[PDB]
């Protein structure tokens, strides 16, 4: 008998458990044995709840072999019930059963094993190497597990995300939750999200890992990095101005159309403030899209993650030799690519780290990796301003303010090319000291194509306040 493994056990980044292996019991029997003690059937079938008649079936009809099973998966304490009752031919052996305390929370973080307790989907998938050990014959425990997940910060977005949609009736939805200077997941959520531990059913749509999986174009939530490109190309200023009456403007056979169509001059900030697809395509005309393609590309958009989930999509950042004004402009507002809310998300935690890229992370990370200097301390602190603008300048998005904090963020209208209308919110705070930043997808508010508009702004609002208190960042809003 070379004997099993045991499995590895997973757990938060402060060794909450979110994936133990507990103790079960299974009892079998010898039938041949049960034969010779009949009159313990009806008090044995009554232990294991089972009917008399069906119970006495199972041992008759599988007389003559030698090994069936009883029941698996009792509790310790329910198995010795049983083998006090001391019936000739029943026998026990312990087990091992994957369970998952957090349930629904963590689901598709942390994924599942199979029959054969081999991982399958999420972390138990890309670490089940790790997790799982090998195989008288000796046998090595499985590895333990500490994920990136704060599992405070994922109860936060989990019941959230999930009361923001009741609220408005949406379909679906994802949030995720990054620290800025470590590349380190806090927390992803998804909706719909299923009960590893309950998967009698088995829904598809809820083992959807949707934050990952899930591409769409991310409109204005990568302006950011297109006015990036612009300070850093040494053309523009804060306080250019740039003329965007009447809100369309025409190359050849297209028309840009801004949202908003009632303004004329805007600063550089005021683009990103009204969200003007007009504004940001004059300045994308003048630097060119290879300066906006090397900084979406730099952040990681349309690359691999490196994580190593099961079903991570790529999206897809395209690429050309010669690129004319409309794969241009609808490069810079967004609409030209398509990208996942981790790589949105991990694009924006660039941005918050003062232009630094450090690469994502789902373990917890004690030793910091070199990051990689994507953009510039000074235009990241420009660009940080302008964000925080967004949030709290006149006309911006006050629904996303932090009560306490400087809270800084970006809001879009993502489109999944039939189309599907995806509310955006990518933001971080502090705005004058970044620690965390967060994702918001809510996949249709209302309805498909409906009215809703800014919905994710408030989930930003309510989730980052208290991901903020919990990791006890100091308020540098106070009135």
């Amino acid at each position: 008998i070379a004997i099993p493994a045991h499995r590895g056990l997973i757990t938060d980044r402060n060794g909450e458990p979110l994936a133990v292996s507990t103790p079960v019991t299974t009892l079998w029997a010898n039938p041949k044995e049960l034969m010779t003690a009949k009159e313990r059937w009806p008090q044995l079938a009554a232990a294991l709840g089972q009917d008399t008649k069906l119970f006495a079936d199972r041992i008759e009809q599988n007389a003559e072999r030698e090994f069936i099973y009883l029941v698996r998966g009792l509790t310790p304490e329910q198995g010795e019930g049983v083998i006090a009752l001391k019936v000739p031919g029943v026998y026990s052996i312990e087990e091992f059963r994957r369970f998952y305390p957090a349930g629904e929370v963590v689901a598709h973080a942390v994924g599942f094993t199979d029959v054969d307790d081999r991982g399958r989907e999420g972390i138990e998938l890309a670490f089940d190497e790790w997790l799982a050990g090998v195989p008288t014959k000796n046998a090595k425990p499985g590895k333990t597990l500490a994920l990136s997940i704060d599992l405070r910060l994922q109860y936060l977005a989990h019941r959230e995300l999930r009361n923001a949609l009741l609220e408005n009736g949406a379909k679906a939805g994802s949030l995720v939750i990054m620290d800025v200077k470590t590349g380190e997941i806090l927390a992803m959520t998804n909706q719909p999200t299923y009960n590893p531990n309950n998967r009698r059913n088995l829904q598809p749509a809820a083992m959807r890992n949707r934050a990952m999986i899930d591409v769409f174009e991310p409109g204005s939530t990568v302006k950011p990095f297109s006015m990036s490109a612009a300070l850093a190309s040494g053309r523009w200023k804060p306080s250019d101005i740039v003329d965007v009456y009447p809100g369309t403007l025409q190359i050849g056979r297209y028309t840009i159309r801004d949202v908003s169509r009632n303004s004329r001059q805007l600063d550089l900030t005021g683009i990103l403030i009204k969200s003007s697809n007009v504004g940001i395509s004059k300045i994308a005309f003048d630097i060119g899209a290879e300066s906006i393609y090397s900084v979406m590309q730099q952040v990681g958009l349309g690359q691999d993650t490196g994580l190593g989930f099961p079903g991570e999509r790529v999206g897809n950042l395209p690429n050309h030799r010669k690129w004319p004004k409309a794969e241009t402009a609808t490069l810079a507002y967004g609409y030209g690519l398509s990208v996942t809310a981790i790589q949105l998300a991990h694009a924006y935690a660039a941005l918050a780290n003062d232009g630094k890229s450090v690469p994502l992370s789902m373990t917890r990370v004690d030793r910091v990796p070199d990051g990689v200097q994507v953009i510039s301390p000074e235009v990241a602190s420009t660009v940080q301003g302008m964000l925080q603008q967004v949030v709290e300048a006149q006309g911006g998005v006050f629904r996303a303010q932090v009560p306490g904090y400087h809270a800084a963020g970006k809001s879009g209208t993502a489109r999944k090319v039939e189309n599907a209308y995806r509310s955006l919110f990518a933001g971080f705070a502090p705005a004058t000291d970044p620690r965390i930043a967060m994702v918001v997808v809510i996949d249709e508010p209302s309805k498909a194509g409906y009215f809703g508009g800014l919905v994710s702004a408030p989930v930003f609002s309510k989730v980052m306040a208290g991901a903020l208190r919990l990791m006890n960042v100091p308020p540098d809003n106070l009135p």
